[PDB]
This record gives C-alpha cells, structure tokens and sequence, in this order.
C-alpha cells in the first residue's frame, strides 16, 4: 500500500467522519486510490478508523 495514498484517505476521513462503504470507495477511487480496499484495510489495521455494518467510522 502507497505511503501518499494512506495520506489521502485519513484526510479524507477526518473530513467524512462517517461514511457508508460504498461512497468511501467511489470518492477514494475520484481521489486516485485504484485499490480503496487495501488502503481501507490499513486504516483499520493503524486505529484510524473502525468498521460499523458497511459503514467506516473515524475513531477519533
Ligand atoms: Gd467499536
Ligand atoms: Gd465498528
């Protein structure tokens, strides 16, 4: 996983605090992440964000 990319989702979802599935992976993809998937994953595997029922939840 890109190190810029990981950059442009946790702005992202300091900005979308919390946001379904499937609009996190369309505006991850418009923001040039091919693979929102594996950037995702990252994020809940650094603490940044928790996954709710196809929902993605800042931790803050
Ligand atoms: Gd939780
Ligand atoms: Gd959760």
């Amino acid at each position: 996983v890109n190190q810029k990319e990981i950059e442009i989702a946790i702005e992202y979802f300091k900005n979308y605090i919390s946001v379904g599935e499937i609009v996190a992976t369309m505006d991850l993809k418009a923001r040039g992440i091919s693979n929102p998937q594996a950037v995702i994953s990252k994020l809940i595997e650094m603490g940044i964000i928790e996954k709710g029922e196809g929902c993605y939840n800042l931790v803050r």
